[PDB]
């Protein structure tokens, strides 16, 4: 079925995680590196490109920020896989890691550092499709032999479509990402997808609510820029994206449970290879 937000505080959650009987989660990290990222902060980031590195925090940065503030708990080792995409050297076809020969991020303070060495040199290219971190987090989770994990994106949003076709007819893009999160939902894998600059909205929020081939609503949708641009405190900022992040943990752990996937290798899904991060 589809899972509402069930939570109105962030303690509910904690509660209901609580009750689950949650022991062991870890994180996967990817960020989006397509050229869209240049123009999709028009509005929200006062015209400058979403990567764009300066003497003030963009919307990568404050994600990747309020990411380790408020969800690091959720990785049991502080070790986490990270993933760029969309970049020149992966086009739609890969995903590369931040660090040579797979090694981890030793918790988000390395993600954000790491992430400052890394996007100035790069060549922002695309298309854009979720199918390959999506896939390499699925790989991910079938290496550990079903072990829960929490697949994080931070993206713009805007994966390749055309814009008239209405058709509601799906480009390629659209039909391996989905094809992707109908996928995934055989393996005990939550999706959060974390949305900076402006938008449109419309498919991540497809993603999160409406796709009827997958077996569990696998799918969350965080609008960080909407988040971020409220009226309040830092503090109660980064409740609420913790909410917002976590609404669907509860009932989506429960469904790895409920359908058999926890702990359960699938046999089924091919073993995606990460190419080396394309830098010095
Ligand atoms: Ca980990
Ligand atoms: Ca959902
Ligand atoms: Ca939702
Ligand atoms: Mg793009």
């Amino acid at each position: 079925s589809k899972i509402s937000d069930n939570y109105s505080s962030l303690l509910q959650v904690s509660e209901a995680l609580g009750r689950a009987g949650l022991e062991s989660s870890n994180l996967i990290v990817g960020i989006d590196f397509t050229k869209s990222n240049e123009w999709t902060g028009a509005k929200s980031f006062n015209r400058k490109s979403l990567h764009h590195l300066s003497n003030t925090p963009n919307p990568y940065e404050q994600a990747i920020t309020i990411i380790g503030r408020t969800l690091a708990a959720f990785d049991e080792g502080n070790l986490i896989p990270c993933y760029g995409f969309g970049d020149a050297s992966t086009h739609d076809q890969d995903v590369f890691s931040f660090y040579p020969e797979g090694r981890f991020c030793n918790g988000f303070e390395e993600v954000l550092a790491r992430y400052r060495e890394i996007v100035p040199q790069l060549k922002l290219a695309g298309p854009t499709s979720f199918a390959p971190i999506i896939e390499m987090a699925m790989t991910v989770v079938e290496q550990s032999s079903g072990q829960y994990h929490v697949l994080v994106i931070i993206a713009d949003g805007q994966v390749t479509r055309s814009v008239d076709t209405e058709h509601g007819r799906l480009s390629p893009q659209e039909q391996k990402t989905v094809d992707a999160i109908v996928k995934a939902s055989t393996l005990p894998l939550s999706i959060v997808l974390v949305g900076v600059g402006d938008g449109p909205w419309d498919m991540m929020q497809e993603f999160d609510d409406n796709i009827p081939a997958r077996a569990f609503d696998n799918f969350q949708f965080v609008n960080f820029t909407e988040i971020m641009s409220k009226n309040k405190d830092q503090s109660r900022k980064e409740t609420e994206f913790a909410l917002s992040a976590l609404m669907e943990i509860p009932p989506q752990y429960k469904a790895t449970i409920e359908l058999n996937l926890l702990g359960v290798r699938n046999g089924n899904i091919p073993q995606r290879i990460p190419l080396p991060p394309p830098v010095q």
